[PDB]
């Protein structure tokens, strides 16, 4: 056994209903494929969830299929497009 080793570059994603998670920013991997676990455990599909970052005080939208490496050290916030789960 060894202690935790988070010595990797990461991204801070805030999930709906006061939840949050941190994922390692890897080159080649998309934000979608990174947060797929977080979405799954929340029961949310990527197409019903919107992501944005804050730059110079402005909220700019982000595509799920963008490489998470582009967001190394960014704090993301998720929005629910349709709250009622069908």
């Amino acid at each position: 056994h060894m202690p935790k080793s988070p010595q990797k570059p990461i991204v801070r994603v805030f999930l709906p209903n006061k939840q949050r998670t941190v994922v390692p920013a890897r080159c080649g991997v998309t934000v979608r494929d990174s947060l797929k676990k977080a979405l799954m455990m929340r029961g949310l599909i990527p197409e019903c969830c919107a992501v944005y970052r804050i730059q110079d005080g402005e909220k700019k939208p982000i595509g799920w299929d963008t490489d998470i490496s582009w967001l190394t050290g960014e704090e993301l916030h998720v929005e629910v497009l349709e709250n009622v789960p069908l």
